[PDB]
RNA sequence: CUAAGAAAUUCACGGCGGGCUUGAUGUCCGCGUCUACCUGAUUCACUGCCGUAUAGGCAG
């Protein structure tokens, strides 16, 4: 899109920025499945790909009708004195693109253990010798912590920022604000 | 370039027999331990779905 907002964490005493940035996730996530649709996603401007950091600033991107209209929403009730705002502005030209997808991973063999009896009737020693210990991919990424409200389960939702492409294509954005087809200008 | 330079201790073996340690006994007065704290560092790598798949994706 043409319009950003830059949301940057104010430091606390009290809180890690890593805390801050996943409730302030949570949150916009819960605020778009309140507004619904595809056409909005976010950026992380001052990522580290060296210490798996993803900063603090959060740079979502969408329309300015759509920016104006969650400046005012109640989904930053209770974060508007951790959080400073700018404004949403045009994004500057030009700049590369990339995606930012979410990367799942089989860091648990036994839940494919018990997919592979679910699906296959097997046994536990079918599934564990079908299935060993080796499988389990470990992350060299930045993620966020959530907790669900339909499951009672908190899950680490690890980040990719895609390779940097000098023009966008179309696609749409999940509810979480993430590509799943759509490119953010990277700037 | 060394008080340098060298070196086979080893064959065999019955330690056992016997025994009353005993009497007696006042530990004991006295006592201000206080003061003040972020356990949270992403610290719950989870649950499930599509797929024949462990290959690869997806959902919260």
């Amino acid at each position: 899109m043409d319009h950003y907002l830059d949301i940057r964490l104010r430091p606390d005493p009290e809180f890690p920025p890593a805390q801050l940035m996943s409730v302030l996730f949570g949150k916009l996530h819960q605020a778009l499945v309140a507004q619904g649709g595809d056409r909005i996603g976010v950026s992380f401007p001052d990522l580290d790909e060296s210490r798996s950091r993803l900063g603090e600033r959060l740079r979502i991107h969408a329309s300015a009708d759509d920016l104006r209209a969650l400046l005012a929403r109640p989904w930053l009730e209770g974060l508007r004195d951790h959080l400073q705002f700018g404004e949403p502005a045009v994004v500057p030209h030009p700049t590369p693109y990339r995606q930012v997808s979410r990367v799942q991973a089989k860091s648990n063999p036994e839940r494919l253990r018990r997919r592979l009896m679910r699906r296959h009737d097997l046994s536990e020693e079918e599934a564990r010798k079908r299935i060993p210990d080796t499988v389990a991919r470990a992350l060299d990424l930045p993620f966020v912590t959530l907790r669900s409200q339909s499951t009672g389960q908190h899950f680490r939702l690890f980040i990719r920022h895609g390779p940097l492409q000098v023009t966008a294509e179309e696609g749409g954005f999940t509810c979480y604000g993430l590509s799943k087809g759509g490119f953010v200008p990277w700037f």
